[PDB]
């Protein structure tokens, strides 16, 4: 039963994000963010015209969140801080004491209940005042991000020892690649999304160096970043299809992880080279991919204490090129599909491919020299219901695959937080797609959280520190 047992030091818990759960979008001095803007000005972009104005009301109900975390037996709670709740103007001239108090109250409540906080600084909710300068494509945001992090480290770092600078820049960069998509819903594919990535990488590095310079000696914590990646399985066993899947890994994970997690640093060569060639062929004087100087490469590489991974699903990849010119997908040189045989979810993009998790963990181990990996998200959507057998099966299979990666393959996985503690605002899908292990009634002003079968099974896993026999192969 070794392969079914969690290592003694391994941390298990659950995860949320600020805009998805908090509500109180304009309460007690909080400034507006790009998701306030999207859901207020462009309800046509969101299922049901939903907003995060109330969501789970975790701004008011944070003690209820801690209660269910304690019931679950979570060792760690991953949550994010709302930038505009703390710095309503984005810049650090005004610090909102209400925001400071709120996150202190949550942190203190967690610790009093024996649950460790893990804090994501940026989970997609950029202050609108910073978007008005251009947002992530504008490199000035790297210094603004440093200043925001300083406020967080100063106020919370005495009690928070696990930090993630960013969540899924691969996803939020796409807010600069569509007029109707993720906030801020700007249509600059193949140009502005790359600029956003570049700024994020710079920002991450500044934040890490800040921690080293101003806080680490005193606080003794760890700073990472949460990167999402799908497994990409070759459609056939050919060398050509394998090449396309390597392209996928480099264009999705490597975009962020090669600069930070390798000894060499910089973007992956294939990323630089394919974008350079495509840009030339299309008549640009300059490559659409921004460049790091040698000094920047050195500054950025090594800025990590662990790697956060969000893992959900897999794709098939075959040799070829498709997508619009210009775009990151077209530049990446892979044709992506899903296998019809894979079990479905309530999300078009999410198919159940648990063995892909093990493959991805091995890819990461080999590419980045077995960094400590914390699984900061993994989970499954349905449309509702407490007898969530699909979600239970999703978790038990993915945890089994992860445990094989640890025990059989030697991957240094150090923790795992399920996405999500509770049903919440699922971005452009509104409240229509449910990812929680606790259900929430969004028509009940009290927003009660009630356990699904998956919450019960995860509690059993957390308590026993093993995969129960009935879920074993
Ligand atoms: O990777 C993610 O997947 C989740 C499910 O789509 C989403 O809700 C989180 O905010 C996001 O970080
Ligand atoms: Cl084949
Ligand atoms: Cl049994
Ligand atoms: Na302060």
């Amino acid at each position: 039963d070794t392969v079914y047992t969690f290592p003694d030091e391994f941390k298990l818990g659950a995860a949320t994000a600020s805009y998805q759960i908090e509500g109180a979008w304009d309460e007690n001095g909080k400034g507006p963010n790009i998701w306030d803007t999207l859901t207020h000005e462009h309800p046509d972009y969101v299922v049901d015209g939903a907003t995060g104005d109330i969501a789970d009301d975790s701004y008011h109900l944070y003690k209820e969140d801690v209660k269910i975390l304690k019931e679950l037996g979570a060792q760690v709670y991953r949550f994010s801080i709302s930038w505009a709740r703390v710095l309503p103007e984005g810049h650090d001239n005004i610090v909102n004491q209400d925001g400071i108090d709120y996150y202190n109250n949550l942190i203190n409540e967690l610790l009093a209940n024996g649950i460790e906080p893990m804090v994501t600084m940026y989970h997609w909710d950029l202050p609108q005042a910073l978007q008005d300068l251009g947002g992530w494509p504008n490199l000035v945001l790297a210094k603004y991000s440093e200043n925001y992090a300083r406020v967080l480290f100063k106020n919370f770092g005495d009690r928070v020892k696990l930090w993630l600078t960013f969540n899924e820049p691969l996803t939020f960069m796409d807010g600069y690649a569509s007029e109707i998509g993720m906030a801020p819903s700007i249509n600059t594919p193949g140009i502005g999304d790359y600029l956003a990535a570049h700024t994020v990488i710079h920002a991450h590095a500044r934040i890490y160096h800040l921690y080293d310079q101003e806080f680490r000696a005193e606080q003794g914590g760890k700073v990472g970043i949460s990167l999402n990646i799908n497994w990409c399985e070759p459609a056939t066993n050919s060398a050509e299809d394998r090449a396309s899947c390597e392209n996928y890994q480099q264009f999705n994970l490597g975009l962020y992880a090669h600069p930070i997690f390798t000894e060499e640093g910089d973007y992956p060569a294939v990323l630089k080279d394919r974008v350079s060639r495509n840009s030339a062929d299309e008549g640009y004087t300059d490559s659409r991919l921004p460049q790091f100087t040698a000094e920047e490469v050195e500054y950025i590489r090594g800025t990590h204490d662990f790697l956060g991974i969000n893992f959900y699903t897999a794709l098939l990849g075959k040799s070829g090129v498709e997508g619009y010119e210009p775009s990151r997908y077209r530049d990446s040189g892979v044709i992506l599909t899903q296998d019809a045989a894979w079990p479905i979810s309530a999300s078009s993009w999410l198919k159940v491919v648990p063995w892909g998790f093990r493959k991805e963990l091995n890819w990461i181990k080999n590419e980045y020299n077995n960094p400590p990996v914390f699984i900061t998200e993994n989970g499954f959507s349905d449309y509702g219901g407490l007898n969530d057998t699909g979600r239970v099966h999703y978790y038990t299979e993915h945890l089994k695959e992860m445990l094989k990666a640890i025990h059989e393959d030697g991957v240094n996985v150090i923790g795992y937080t399920a996405w999500s503690l509770m049903d919440n605002f699922e971005w452009l899908r509104g409240y229509s797609e449910k990812f929680g292990i606790y259900a929430v009634d969004f028509e009940d002003p009290a927003r009660p959280r009630i356990p699904k079968e998956s919450a019960k099974v995860l509690a059993e896993i957390m308590n026993t520190r093993k995969i129960p026999e009935r879920f074993r192969d």
